[PDB]
């Protein structure tokens, strides 16, 4: 049973959620069911994961068997950047909600700030594999998303992979109806996001940490790339508490009041990843962990730097 981070809307977002990127069909349903049993109330989803239909099946199953009430679940999905054109925003959302078998989402995020070529090719790219842009912007998309909140289909809106410049562009848009309640970005001891977190918090925006374990199963991983779970200095701290490295990496975010969404389809690990409310990292331990900041991203497979609004060039 998790503590919470309060949003600007006063809604309570569970500080630990379940990630579902690359959760396979046939394992993700069981993953969601084990997580709800273990006390997870926050599930992080996306159109682009192409598994929301199986997540929906699992959620509905657990609501049916009285394991959990809808209003105690916090469901998040994301709009993919091939759907920034107004009518596509609605159609994309409708498929997401249809797949999830829900009547509303708790938060709906812009997945990525750069617009891609519009339509149902989710990864439009040239021969060399660089992304093909579209003319619709994240501001166009936000406009259409705000309707969903007007209609009660989404409780709050958010962003993902935005630098502070792009959040400024959003916050400083004349005639804005709803503000982002969270910015979901990569965060872990090698990418501590100190400036970005400070910025978001000062604007009443929470931060959701993705890839908190360094996404160890990412396909583009080189053995030279650092590994957090195998990091001796992380493992020292885990040992001190007789906890696992994974548990330390998750607890790190909790103690910064940052929401964190570790992904697993392994029942033992799903349970392990929420056993993080019975210990506390000392100040010196937090300081030590923060010192590991390398500014290293597990997640930037996007050959999209040539397009406008690329978020990762900025200092923060
Ligand atoms: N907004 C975005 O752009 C964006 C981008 C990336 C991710 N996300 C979200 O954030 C979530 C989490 O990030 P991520 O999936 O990239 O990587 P991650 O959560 O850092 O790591 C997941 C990997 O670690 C393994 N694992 C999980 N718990 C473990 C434990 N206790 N001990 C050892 N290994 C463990 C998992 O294996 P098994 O699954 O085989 O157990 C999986 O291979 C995603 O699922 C997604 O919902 C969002
Ligand atoms: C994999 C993907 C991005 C992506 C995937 C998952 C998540 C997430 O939230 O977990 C988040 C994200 Br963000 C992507 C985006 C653009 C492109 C590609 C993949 C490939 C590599 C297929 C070709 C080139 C382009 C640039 C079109």
């Amino acid at each position: 049973m998790a503590t919470f981070v309060e949003l600007s809307t006063k809604a309570k977002m569970p500080i630990v959620g379940l990630g579902t990127w690359k959760s396979p069909l046939g394992k993700v349903k069981e993953a969601v069911k084990v997580a709800i049993d273990a006390g997870y109330r926050h599930i992080d989803c996306a159109y682009v994961y192409q598994n929301e239909h199986e997540v929906g099946e699992a959620i509905q199953e657990k609501i049916q068997e009285k394991a959990v009430k809808r209003e105690d679940l916090f469901i998040v999905s994301k709009l993919w950047p091939t759907f920034f054109e107004r009518p596509l925003v609605r159609k994309a959302f409708e498929k997401t909600l249809k797949d999830l078998k829900l009547s509303y989402l708790d938060v709906y995020l812009i997945h990525w700030p750069q617009g891609f070529k519009s339509g149902d090719d989710l990864f439009p790219r040239d021969d060399k594999g660089n992304a093909i842009g579209g003319k619709a912007t994240f501001l166009d998309a936000w406009e259409a998303m705000e309707e969903l909140v007007d209609e009660g289909l989404v409780k709050a809106l958010g962003v993902s992979n935005f630098s502070h410049f792009q959040i400024e562009k959003l916050l400083n848009k004349p005639g804005l109806k709803y503000k982002p309640v969270t910015n979901q970005v990569e965060c872990h001891p090698y990418l501590t996001q100190e400036k970005l977190i400070q910025y978001c918090h000062s604007k009443g925006i929470t931060v959701t940490a993705y890839s908190p374990l360094g996404s160890p199963d990412r396909p583009w991983a080189k053995p030279e790339d650092p590994s957090l779970l195998e990091d001796p200095k992380i493992k020292e701290i885990a040992a001190k508490h007789k906890k696992t490295a994974a548990q330390v990496l998750i607890r790190f975010h909790i103690q910064r009041n940052v929401i964190v969404i570790p992904k697993s389809v392994t029942p033992a690990r799903i349970v392990e990843n929420i056993q993080v409310f019975d210990f506390k990292l000392s100040d010196e331990e937090m300081a030590t962990i923060l010192s590991f900041n390398r500014n290293w991203r597990a997640c930037n497979l996007l050959q999209s730097s040539h397009l406008e609004d690329y978020p990762f060039n900025a200092e923060y």
